[PDB]
């Protein structure tokens, strides 16, 4: 461990890196970093286990920086530990087109970094989320001669996070599940970007925390306090059954003789002049970027001790793979992310003689189906699990005393679910995590879905209750706008299935894509299996159920999704009795469609048949990339109202002749 | 007050009312109105001052349902007090098309219901705004011998609401703000849909609350404890500067031989056996919808006693009008929502030759011009204030000591903010309540802001940093879909003014559109002012701004929004070298143009005009119905980058180069 002047020098390299990159860039946040360089260290240097040329050993603790803004702190933290990722020349290319230092730390762009933060409280929701996959791990493959899954979940979060309801909803889960190693350092420097903070957040944090069951501790002194760091961490180890909040008061920009503990610290540059009158009051002689040499000397060793970390692991697994070959064999599908051979020979088909059923239900049955085949599956809904029909039937709930188990309750906080979530699929890239909710409630939570999105984090997002056709609950409960609200949302796949046959198909897609979150839009009522669906179809987005054209050209085309692919197939059938040739096209996914050849779309949407018709309980914006200008699209653009499901579709015109009304238009 | 077995009858009577309701209608929930009669009686026949023949007296005390599915209490309570929205007939018509007895309460639906409720944790949130209200209102308009705003808000939650965030927030800001006349019922019931509470919620909620600033009291016997229930009011109402939380433990479902206190009778009809059953239990002979003769007689005074409350408070009123006259011309205006003739010629006005500047700061200007004519303008920023410029400068910060205030700090809590001004506007017309953060993170606040929309709530979002302009905070910051998830959802306003005129015409919109919400997208950076904006333009939502053609016949249509359209004029300059004949449109809002006549459409984007382009900084999805099947669409269908504004623009191709490219393709 550092002491006296070398660990002085090694915490103001940190400073200073900060410092110069965001100096250089003019842009960033020179703040967090100034203030928390000490726990940065002490974290990095002495308490974290690590191997930094292998960022992806599965039983490494791990760090978030929920307080995203301070990104050098985590990026001077790399660098000086050896990580390949952040070397000399990627701290000069900070905030720059393309670097591996972007102004919010990024899983995707840069090894090291675990999850996507920058959206303030998705971070410390992510950590419980990580944190639960290691206990969950832990409570399933350890035996009483063998631990193998061991590790720690460190988080940094400022006065942001602390404000943010989906934290709230986070730590009353995490306190709730006794997570003992997930431990976070709360910075607090009194002051957000409004200023101080007793402008607006003068609440006890503190017992809030010991009210949703945390261990809690306060260093007084956190710009030199160093040993009380230490023995904070040290105590908060010491507690076993309970999450840690450890609450660090610093000041931020500390070494700024001129601006630190004052807003203008926060997010921009110090400036020429108040860079050089920070380096004389810190005594930094040294320049622009520079480690010294016995920094970089003490700093090396964590190379080849990380090296040694790793083989110590490495060789207890050997002999955990030897003694519990079956358990190995499982626990390595989570830590590789291959999945066994044959998973998608489980999931259910059916034929039109198939009783009916919701495709909610339907989706019950692919999970449990799946959960047998993929050891990764793991997670559940918001307080809806007999609404969503998210049960693993094979399994009991996750909670404190049986971390093993597989279902998760997440009570009513969709938001703190979504991050959670988050934080388990990118823990091991064997986890495929799921969490449900009614789909008009992906409002509550759209904040860690967009992240699920850009983090390539692949979540299954199991939406029931999907359109009007819920009924009775109103207007409060019924989606509209939200089909559309996804479609437009890069990397993120909405789907929704028609039926057994592409329920089953979406859930082959949404398996298969670990790098793109997908959500699936179900239906409450019953829906009729139809001819024509398949699991291979959904698999290209928009294709054929049914067909009497010739030569790749009907007199009409209509196409509909979910519940409304029934009313679409029931009218070409009426229009075909009449003599017109119709195709029938499913929308489950346009995503999956616009990804297809120029061939394929051509084959399914001939550019020579003008006559379209779409159908959809939901806006209708944007359908007119499909149906065309002289198309017709019949959805609803308008909230829904409070009434049986029947009376709904009759009144807002989403029926049978409504689409024959159309097709005579032409 | 009631007494012995007419208290019981009449607590009776409220069950069996929302026990009939549900069971008629086979779909409802029982079990909240049930367990909380008790309260719901003790609250309206004895403690709020009301008159139920007028539900719109402006001093009246206000009573919130955040557990809007239990609405069956307070139908059952509306219709017992005397309200004409809520008749015998318009109970049996419960959760049917069109009844003014919706599923979940409106207040757009039924007089007498505040605001709506349905998702859960808006409610508390939304009584925070109202009582932030009254706060406000007394302060700035009582007078040491006038005490003419004085009223209560009660508000009753479940254990649903106290787990999402969002109450979290908003509970956080009311402790820090010493709402003393909020007075909060907490139905400690044990239960939610998952079954008993210990699954996923065991934090002790009364000290979370004590740590957010709150008094709190637990009454213990919430099923027949009706002076236990009565003495927690009276000390609620002695302790002035903090909100309270009484928890009210009960029985879910009370009353019930066989479904009490079990998940089955929290969100569907009993049963005829069961219901049978109750009758015998709890002793009630009576038959469906009955309401018998002495709780019908005791109920009725509060009709003459409610028109002698207001009489009272008007005689008071005309009092102040006398003394101050001026500050009661003003107060009028907010209790009205009649608005002071002339507002709109106090918003600036623009000309090309004025400097360049970011509509953010654009947008300030506007909000300070108005702040002198509007009484109700009240509003702030989720500690985003020195970026969103929402500053009010001749105010300072509304805090306990300075209700009087009009600037509201929020701190980072983005979702609490849009409930709170949900409360705000509707408590009385007249307030103009608008918040804001960067456009981004309208994520974390949608749930509210959908609820605005369907509540008819006019709430003002001012929306800063609305695209990759931003630069280098990156993608997690950088809005792309946002845009057209908005112009997707029914009743609310997607402006996205390109200078200044155009900015102080979106103001004028939103300010007389007090029954639909308004966005405002604003930029970053600072825009050029352009010739051919106006206020009146944007009015029309689409208009023109250059035309060099004759007989309403251009070779081509270039339309643009916010910061691209100045690439659109830039561009068309050029092509009219090449001597062809461009006209320019604005489409400041999509929703305002289509809801023009076809003659006025017809006239700016003339049908026999194929040649369309049209250039945003979003998602392309959905430009189709303005650019044509053969016309181009420029735009970003993918997340952003951290990196200088300008090369990212430039990276993505939104150019004047690419509007060229593009034109030579016709
Ligand atoms: C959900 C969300 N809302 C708003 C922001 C904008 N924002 C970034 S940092 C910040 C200030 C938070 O201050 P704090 O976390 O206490 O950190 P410090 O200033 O101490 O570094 C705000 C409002 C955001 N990133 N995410
Ligand atoms: C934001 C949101 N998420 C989920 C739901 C679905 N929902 C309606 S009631 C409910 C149960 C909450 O139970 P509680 O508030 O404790 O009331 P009780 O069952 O005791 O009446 C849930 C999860 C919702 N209405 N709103
Ligand atoms: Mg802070
Ligand atoms: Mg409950």
């Amino acid at each position: 461990a550092a002491t006296g002047e070398l660990l002085e020098k090694s915490v103001n390299t940190i400073r200073f890196l900060a410092i110069d990159a965001v100096e250089k860039a003019n842009s960033g946040h020179p703040g967090l970093p100034m203030g928390c360089a000490p726990m940065g260290h002490v974290l990095y240097d002495e308490v974290m286990r690590y191997n930094p040329k292998n960022p992806y050993w599965f039983n490494r603790d791990r760090f978030v920086l929920s307080a995203g803004h301070g990104c050098m702190l985590q990026y001077a933290l790399l660098h000086l530990a050896g990580y390949d990722s952040v070397k000399e020349e990627d701290l000069k290319q900070f905030r720059q087109w393309g670097s591996r230092t972007p102004g919010h730390p990024e899983n995707f762009e840069t090894p090291g970094v675990e999850v996507t933060t920058g959206p303030l409280g998705q971070g410390i929701a992510n950590a419980v989320g990580l944190a639960l996959a290691e206990k969950h791990l832990a409570a399933r493959f350890n035996k009483p001669d063998s631990e193998i899954v061991d590790h720690y979940t460190y988080v940094i979060l400022g006065d942001g996070c602390q404000m943010e309801g989906i934290a709230n909803e986070a730590c009353s889960l995490a306190g709730h599940w006794g997570l003992g190693k997930l431990i976070a350092f709360y910075d607090d420097n009194h002051i957000s970007i409004d200023g101080d903070t007793e402008i607006a957040f003068t609440e006890d944090v503190s017992t809030r925390f010991e009210a949703l069951g945390w261990h809690t501790i306060w260093v007084k002194n956190g710009n030199t306090g160093y040993d009380d760091i230490r023995a904070a961490i040290k105590e908060a180890k010491a507690v076993t059954d309970k999450p840690t909040l450890i609450k660090v008061t610093t000041t931020i920009g500390f070494g700024s003789p001129n601006k630190a503990n004052s807003y203008s610290v926060h997010g921009s540059a110090l400036g020429a002049k108040e860079v050089e009158a920070t380096r004389q009051n810190l005594g930094w002689p040294y320049d622009t970027f520079f480690v010294p040499e016995d920094v970089k000397s003490h700093w090396s060793r964590h190379t080849p001790e990380g090296a040694a970390l790793e083989a110590d692991w490495n060789a207890k697994f050997a002999e955990y793979e030897k003694k519990y070959a079956d358990d190995a064999a499982t626990l390595k599908s989570i830590i590789t992310g291959e999945l066994p051979t044959g998973w998608v020979d489980a999931l259910p088909k059916y034929t039109p003689e198939s009783p009916g059923d919701a495709t909610r239900n339907l989706s019950q049955q692919c999970l449990n189906a799946l959960a047998n085949v993929v050891p990764g599956l793991i997670g559940g809904s918001a307080d809806l699990a007999s609404s969503n029909m998210t049960l693993l039937k094979m399994f009991g709930d996750f909670q404190k005393d049986t971390a093993e188990e597989r279902n998760v309750r997440f009570g009513v906080r969709e938001h703190g679910m979504g991050a959670i979530c988050n934080g388990i699929a990118l823990h091991s890239p064997g986890f495929v995590p799921y969490c449900a909710t009614f789909f008009v409630f992906t409002d509550y939570m759209r904040g860690a879905m967009r992240i699920s999105a850009l983090s390539e984090a692949g979540v299954i997002y199991v939406m029931t209750h999907d359109s009007i056709g819920l009924g009775e609950d109103g207007p409060t409960h019924q989606p509209i706008e939200h089909l559309v609200s996804f479609r437009a949302m890069p990397n993120i796949l909405m789907l929704r299935p028609a039926d057994g046959n592409e329920t089953a198909g979406a859930y082959k897609v949404a398996v298969l894509n670990r790098k793109r979150p997908s959500i699936l839009a179900l239906s409450r009522q019953k829906l009729p299996h139809l001819p024509g669906t398949s699991i291979e179809g959904v698999e290209k987005g928009g294709y054929t159920i049914s067909d009497n054209s010739t030569g790749n050209k009907p007199d009409l085309i209509v196409m509909g999704t979910g519940s409304e692919l029934e009313i679409a197939a029931k009218a070409a059938d009426e229009l075909r009795k009449e003599g017109k040739t119709v195709r029938v096209v499913s929308f489950v996914s346009w995503e999956l469609f616009d990804e297809q050849s120029d061939e394929y779309k051509e084959s399914v949407l001939p550019a020579a048949v003008t006559a379209r018709i779409s159908i959809e309980a939901g806006s209708t914006l944007g359908w007119q990339k499909y149906v065309g200008a002289q198309g017709k699209a019949i959805g609803i653009d308008k909230f829904g109202a409070s009434a049986p499901a029947g009376t709904i579709y009759k009144e807002y015109g989403i029926t049978v002749e409504s689409i024959i009304a159309a097709a005579k238009s032409f």
